[PDB]
């Protein structure tokens, strides 16, 4: 389920969050706009760079975190603002998290592994209706 999926994730964190996140940005390349020093360069030349991996594995343990203290897929509604707030998510919107999971649940269903796909689905709109309640355009 769920739970176990956090503890799968978390135990190689920075190897799925960098998986991850290429699978994000190839499946929607205008996203990498937001993401200036990441332009121009192949999966490998970012996963080279320290840098990359340091801010994925850095974005996706506070995303765990803030799975963790969901209930029911349902995630709380000062993790919501702590997301909207934080000056690094100055000018997103709720579609820039929609494509985030829908890229997310993707990777699931692709991998091997028996994750529990529809819990993230679920999880991740749950997210967006929060984010959205909590001050996101
Ligand atoms: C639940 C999903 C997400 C979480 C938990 C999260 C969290 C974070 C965190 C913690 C940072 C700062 C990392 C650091 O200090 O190096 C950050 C930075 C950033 N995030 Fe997110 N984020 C999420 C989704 C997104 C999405 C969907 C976008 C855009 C599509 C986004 C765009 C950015 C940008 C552009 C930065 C600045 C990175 C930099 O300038 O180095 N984030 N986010």
């Amino acid at each position: 389920g769920f739970k176990q999926d956090i503890a799968t994730l978390r135990g190689d964190l920075r190897t799925y969050a960098q998986d991850i996140f290429l699978a994000f940005l190839n499946k929607y390349p205008d996203e990498k706009r937001n993401f200036k020093n990441y332009v121009g360069k192949s999966d490998q030349e970012l996963k080279s760079m320290a840098k990359f991996g340091d801010h994925t594995e850095k974005v996706f343990n506070l995303m765990m975190e803030v799975a963790d203290r969901a209930t029911d897929c349902v995630p709380l509604a000062s993790d919501a603002s702590t997301l909207v707030q934080m000056k690094q998510h100055s000018g997103l919107t709720t579609g820039n998290f929609e494509k985030l999971f829908v890229a997310l649940v993707e990777y699931m269903r692709a991998s091997g592994q028996s994750f529990d796909s529809q819990s993230w689905d679920r999880f991740g709109k749950n997210l967006v209706s929060a984010l959205s309640s909590a001050g996101m355009k």
